[PDB]
């Protein structure tokens, strides 16, 4: 089997891409944000507390015919943002772009925090990291790809992430057509739970490239590219009257620079984020400070390749039992 759906930003800044899931019998369709830095389906639904709704559609369990509560089990988790989510856990069928999943755990939130509640657009997230980073307790649950895996054509799924532009989720094949030239792969360590990498190394602009090691995540669910302070400072410095601001909380920018690019490296390949890929817009309605979309990581703990990265490129999310990773120019 494959499935195919379309990703869609939530908003003119790209800050996070939903896509269609259909859950329960009749089928109720949600948005959910695929990220492949976490490991739980949870949904907006039924029970989550009244107050912290507004404007999500929800999952109601008892209109499927095909959910059962899955007893006993409950779930709760914390995002690298700070915000969180928790609940009960039920099963049922979970398609996604044509491809179903029967005995699906979704986890239906009780409970979830103010950014969660304050963003309608969101109904929940489709958790696609491995799955022994899943929060369900005291039997830990399966994502949907590992769920969906034996009956794909190929163990892949690939993100095609777009600027400024819807794109696409592939479960079970690689679209040649989606990217040019080819596809470069690379090692993964599953030892954190992560689709975890080793770049090569990066350049700014039209400088030369700087051949060094760099661990990180590829992760969906984050908006901005995360890297060490020193390559950070390093893009920054190409940009005048560019500055780290407390008060802000990252590397700010005056509105009127025109940004350069930052070339990552996948193996002997390289992909490359145009500059405007890297403008978050003013800091505050009106404000001629814009945002920068590559910050350091060093209050993180982990470099992360964010959706500012992972839209430059077709990426294959391999799952093989050896999991890799590769990455095309598009």
């Amino acid at each position: 089997s494959t499935g195919s759906a379309t990703t869609t930003p939530i908003d003119s800044l790209d800050d996070a891409y939903i896509t269609p899931v259909q859950i329960g019998t009749p089928a109720q369709t949600l948005n959910l944000d695929f990220d492949t830095g976490s490991s739980d389906l949870w949904v907006f639904s039924s029970e989550t507390t009244a107050s912290e709704v507004d404007g999500q559609t929800i999952y109601t369990p008892s209109k499927s015919t095909t959910a059962k509560l899955l007893s006993g089990a409950t779930w709760s988790i914390s995002y690298g943002d700070g915000s969180s989510s928790s609940g009960d856990v039920y099963t049922d069928t979970v398609s996604v772009g044509g491809l179903t999943v029967t005995g699906q755990a979704v986890e239906s939130a009780k409970k979830v925090s103010s950014s969660f509640t304050e963003d309608s657009t969101i109904d929940g997230l489709l958790g696609l990291a491995f799955s022994t980073l899943n929060t369900v307790s005291p039997t830990q649950q399966k994502t949907f790809f590992d769920n969906a895996k034996a009956s794909l054509d190929s163990p892949v799924f690939t993100a095609d992430l777009g600027y400024h532009a819807p794109g696409t989720y592939n479960f079970g094949f690689i679209d040649t057509t989606a990217y040019t030239g080819s596809i470069t792969y690379t090692a993964v360590s599953t030892k954190q739970g992560f689709w975890e990498w080793t770049s090569t190394g990066y350049a700014v602009g039209s400088g030369t490239f700087k051949s060094t090691s760099i661990d990180g995540i590829a992760d969906t669910g984050t908006t901005l590219l995360y890297l060490p302070a020193t390559v950070v400072s390093a893009y920054w410095a190409q940009v005048s009257g560019a500055k780290s601001s407390s008060s802000v909380g990252g590397y700010v920018f005056p509105c009127s620079a025109t940004l350069p690019s930052f070339t990552f490296g996948v193996g002997s390949a390289r992909i490359v984020i145009p500059g405007d890929y890297i403008d978050f817009g003013p800091i505050s309605t009106g404000s001629s400070s814009c945002f920068g979309g590559i910050q350091s990581s060093a209050g993180i703990g982990i470099n992360i390749f964010g959706d500012v990265a992972l839209k430059a490129a077709f990426v294959v999310f391999n799952g093989a039992t050896t999991p890799t990773l590769g990455f095309a120019s598009k």
